[PDB]
């Protein structure tokens, strides 16, 4: 192993630890593409955890300044201030591929603002959050996963990111509530007559199920839009992206099978991921 290989292997560890779903699928990409995904994912994962390192924006600003150094001087040596292995790997990617740096800055801004979290008044605010934490990641991945990106490639990547974040929200209602976060909008909670604290205490009811299903239908439509437009991605990436999206959206059926529980994190076991691989691999 070279020094650079060590950097990418660490990024891989971070991605696989955090997401068995995305690692299962994206590890099937050709070597140079999977390595880029690992680095981008690891940066975004580090951003996600950054406030809790000390309890304030310190580490997140260190990350931001490292990304800014790469943007301004991609071919210069940097004393990185944050996670040196991740930033060395990101820099290596930036030397080979176009990175949408503003999308990282939008992600960072979203994480900063989340310090001051207030419940979303409207679904538009919820979807804006989904853009900030997940559509941004799709934008950064777009040049890795396409040959000739257009406005459509970025639209489709944003839309997939938003589907994936909505699925995360739908899986994690109980855990997020424990952590003082409710992502369903106040407007929709009022319309469906749902109080998450009350549901956390007393279990699901038809009102809650109807609200959950309202959002699930959006995630599913987002997913179908992306599958319909999958030809924006490179031929090698298409079945991998279909696999990632199908594995992740299978979580919705797992939630349903578990009666929409607020008290455990449901999952798609490895053997089921493999079944989806076989179904998609046979298709391609
Ligand atoms: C690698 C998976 C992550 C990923 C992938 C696509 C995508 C977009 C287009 C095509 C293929 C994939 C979009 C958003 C993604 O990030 C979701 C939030 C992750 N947050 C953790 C990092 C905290």
């Amino acid at each position: 192993m070279t020094m650079m290989d060590m950097n990418f292997k660490y990024c891989h560890k971070i991605m696989k630890k955090h997401s068995k779903s995305f690692s299962y699928a994206f590890d099937l990409l050709p070597e140079d593409q999977r390595k880029a995904v690992w680095a981008i994912y690891a940066v975004c994962r580090k951003i996600d955890d950054s406030i809790d390192v000390y309890g304030d924006i310190q580490f997140l600003n260190q990350i931001k300044e490292d990304i800014q150094s790469i943007e301004k001087y991609p071919y210069e040596y940097h004393h990185f201030q944050s996670d040196r292995r991740i930033m060395m790997a990101l820099q290596h990617v930036a030397q080979h591929k176009n990175i949408a740096f503003q999308s990282f800055y939008n992600l960072i801004d979203t994480v900063y603002k989340d310090q001051h979290f207030t419940m979303f008044e409207t679904d538009a605010e919820l979807f804006g959050y989904c853009y900030g934490v997940a559509g941004t990641v799709g934008e950064v991945l777009t040049p890795i996963l396409s040959d000739h990106e257009t406005h459509q490639t970025y639209d489709v990547a944003r839309r997939l990111g938003e589907s994936l974040q909505l699925i995360n929200i739908l899986r994690d209602v109980g855990e997020d509530f424990e952590n003082e976060r409710i992502y369903f909008s106040k407007q929709r909670l009022k319309q469906y007559e749902v109080d998450i604290a009350e549901v956390y205490q007393n279990g699901v009811n038809n009102h809650y199920i109807d609200l959950w299903e309202y959002y699930a239908a959006i995630a599913e439509k987002d997913f179908r839009d992306v599958m319909d437009q999958i030809k924006v991605f490179s031929i090698e990436a298409q079945p991998i992206i279909e696999l990632a999206a199908r594995i992740y959206i299978e979580i919705l059926d797992e939630v349903r099978q578990a009666n929409y529980t607020l008290h455990e994190r449901v999952f798609v076991e490895k053997r089921k991921k493999a079944k989806l691989f076989h179904e998609i691999n046979s298709k391609y």
